[PDB]
């Protein structure tokens, strides 16, 4: 339900670590930017 | 209480997660500085 | 299973410890791509 | 007692978190460095 | 035994905690590389 990594690669994209899985993605705009739900799955288990 | 992550972006501005909340902001100079208090929230839940 | 430290280096390179052992490699792009069945082993323990 | 949380910005200052206090300065330079004694506190609590 | 930190400079220079101590050094780029043993001693305790 939350994250277990959290960090920027250094041209700025947001990684994170949920569920096992790893996400990448522009940082949120704002308090409304559902990030998850946008967020592109690169890896699908194992983190 | 604390927070659970706590980070740079490379362009020089500090992220936290508090709460489950995602805040970013210029990092503080000074410990008359509240951070929290003016950093932009831009996660509501979820971290 | 999972990660204990998962972070970039100023680079583009993303390092991992995992079951106590280093790993480097690109990012992955993909979820097809298994990041630690091909990641470079640069630690083989004690970290 | 310890850092909770132990980081560097981009252009290399450390930042580090100890007893919910936040800490900023050059990194250590040496063993002879008592870098908790001389980096500045940017944070009184809450950290 | 293990870090409790490990992370990297924007300069590129690996940082770890060992054991309550500080090391720095140029990241390996083997498992034949004895990180620990040839990383500078930078603090002798208090991390
Ligand atoms: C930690 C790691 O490399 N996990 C990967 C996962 O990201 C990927 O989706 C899968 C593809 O089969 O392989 C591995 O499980
Ligand atoms: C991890 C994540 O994407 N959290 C976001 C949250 O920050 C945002 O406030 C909310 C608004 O719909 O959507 C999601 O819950
Ligand atoms: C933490 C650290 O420096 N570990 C290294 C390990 O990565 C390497 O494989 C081995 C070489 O003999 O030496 C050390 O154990
Ligand atoms: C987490 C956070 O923002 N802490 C700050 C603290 O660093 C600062 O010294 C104080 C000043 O009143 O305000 C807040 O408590
Ligand atoms: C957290 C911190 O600043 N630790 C330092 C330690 O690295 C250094 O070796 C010593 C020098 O006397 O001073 C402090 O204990």
């Amino acid at each position: 339900s939350g994250f277990k990594f959290l960090f920027f690669s250094p041209d700025g994209t947001l990684y994170g670590v949920h569920n096992d899985k790893l996400y990448k993605g522009t940082p949120p705009t704002s308090d409304k930017d559902n990030w998850l739900a946008r967020a592109t799955l690169i890896g699908n288990g194992g983190w």
